[PDB]
């Protein structure tokens, strides 16, 4: 945690994974199994 | 405000919260209460 | 241009303005005048 | 690779190009040729 910019990196990473997560489900709509 | 990169961090954060804000409402469409 | 991170800041800024630009038009659909 | 923030820059760049890539196809829907 020496670099303060780490907080921005981790935050962006989390928001990035969650962004594609919701999007993927959105486009998929139905679970389809 | 020692680090100049802070301006980019704060800006992104604000734009991030506002991005999900509009999106959430968009997907929700109706208030539903 | 002393800070190299500037390139990432400027790029993100440009992509941010263009992102909301297309989105706004997308949601608006019709020009409506 | 002297600057550690480079990893975040490269990652964002890749995710940015892939984001617009899928979006463009999404809006286009049909290939149209």
């Amino acid at each position: 945690m020496f670099e303060p910019f780490q907080i921005l990196s981790i935050c962006s990473f989390i928001l990035s994974a969650l962004h594609f997560m919701a999007w993927t489900i959105g486009h998929l709509n139905q679970i389809k199994r």
